[PDB]
């Protein structure tokens, strides 16, 4: 009744969620014809089937969203009887208003696609705006990293009990601020003018830098060096979504971060051979734990 | 009221579009950020205004298509009078049945997308299937290039009374029955089975292949050799839609082709330098004056049998 299919070439994240669901992925073709254009042919009957399929992270965004895109097409016109996306890192996220530009509400547009190609429901991972959801009329479930963060902290930084937990920007402050009350700590911020400028205590304590994501890691690797400055004995930095583009890697080599923790909700196994101070944290569970509590009308926010 | 705007910087056609109807194109910051995320940023007010994009030819269709897709939301919620999606050659194109498999109506989802995304009007040429202007319910202006076409034929070929055009497959025949008959001459119609049938009488005449479109052209280069082996005395390819990607430039500079010609829909410039068998048609009048009677409540029919 359940059936999970994977995204066109990453499959891991996807592995370990059909074996925790004691499933195989579905049968499917994904390809690029020569002249770039998306191949995708469903390997089998999903007719009145409970359809999940997992986005893929072939890194190029552009090409994974359209083979997703036609994958719920595919399953829909194939009269599945649901089809819903997981989406572990929701695509054009940080394109969620128009920030006084005239600029797409691209977040939006990919909300639209996704309805329109067929989606009944949404599954992800740490939105980076939770009004995302409203960008929908079907059902979200939007998953959060933040218990699995903070075991994370609790169980590998010893100083942990007097540490800071600090935001790169101004717009982080919601999310640190909830990490440092549920640890009972304090916070800090940082804005940049460009020079940085700290606002909150990080003298003689541990200063873990948090964010939804990072791409560059121009602005966490800065941010790294302003704490460093202010006298915090060590720094870390908590990603959900560790992107890690560009110059990424070699910035953070290059950069005192103790270490660097990121999710698996995009592939890390190449980036970890490149740099040693990656760790992560494993969600395969979290998704296939709310992909069968979804299947079995079973509480997801239990989750939460 | 009439503003345009081009996808990406593959700006030609756009930009001859735009000097054919003695504007500017609009400016717009449209860059892909680190994380292959396209980034569109409107430079000037659409508010009111009749507003034109125009897609671009990169390559990388997905980019090309969600750039045209932003660019659309954008113009929509920063107020245009009306937003027209002006893609000269229709991604997905291919994709337009099921062919008895479970595979998605691709060319359906892309019309969905460009719906949603908020367009009120597409503008393309040779579509494919006609039939995928049904899978919109906003208005669809398929331009032909036919009547280019005919008019390269009869300044080109010094026998063109006394030619066959010839279908490369069985999906084509209309598309060459109606040249056919437009020039009063004979047809044929290749179908390939691993072989190609020839169905038609090619013997002592200029055979000209026509098509929609060629992609890595395999089958316009097997056609060829089938015709000049039923005696063709040569052979011509005439395509709207010059993909040509993978090995196509390869396969044609081989070929036994006397010139493949296809239309500016996609960018050649850059083939042309590796391929001196392919001639251009500048189709940007055309486009330039779909345009400007559709903004103007002229018929655009009056191009499907003229060439402005």
């Amino acid at each position: 009744n359940i059936k999970i299919f994977s995204g066109s070439s990453h499959q891991d994240l996807s592995q370990k969620i059909a074996d925790r669901l004691g499933l195989e992925l579905g049968k499917v073709v994904t390809k690029k014809f020569s002249n770039q254009e998306t191949c995708v042919e469903i390997g089998e009957s999903v007719r009145g089937e409970d359809v999940y399929i997992v986005q893929s992270g072939c890194g190029e965004i552009n090409d994974n969203l359209m083979e997703l895109l036609i994958m719920i097409n595919a399953c829909k016109i194939a009269s599945a009887s649901r089809v819903t996306a997981v989406i572990p890192c929701f695509p054009y996220a940080r394109q969620d208003k128009k920030d006084k530009s005239r600029a797409p509400i691209s977040a939006k547009l990919v909300a639209n696609m996704l309805s329109v190609a067929g989606a009944d429901h949404i599954i992800t991972m740490d939105l980076h705006a939770s009004q995302i959801q409203g960008f929908f009329d079907i059902p979200v479930d939007n998953l959060y990293a933040e218990p699995a963060v903070l075991k994370w902290i609790r169980e590998n930084i010893s100083e942990w009990r007097n540490c800071t937990i600090v935001s790169p920007d101004a717009g982080g402050a919601k999310r640190v601020t909830s990490i440092a009350d549920r640890l009972n700590v304090d916070f800090a911020l940082i804005h940049k003018e460009d020079r940085m400028v700290l606002v909150g205590d990080v003298k003689d304590r541990v200063a873990i830098l948090v964010d939804d994501m990072a791409d560059t890691c121009g602005t966490i690797c800065h941010a790294a060096d302003k704490l460093l400055s202010a006298g915090a004995t060590r720094v870390y930095a908590i990603l959900t979504h560790g992107i890690f583009s560009g110059p990424a890697i070699s910035r953070i080599n290059n950069a005192c971060f103790e270490a660097v923790v990121v999710t698996n909700t995009i592939p890390q196994e190449d980036k970890m051979k490149h740099c040693s101070k990656i760790q992560v944290i494993d969600i395969s569970m979290i998704l296939a734990e709310a992909i069968r509590r979804t299947h079995n009308g079973e509480s997801v926010s239990y989750l939460f």
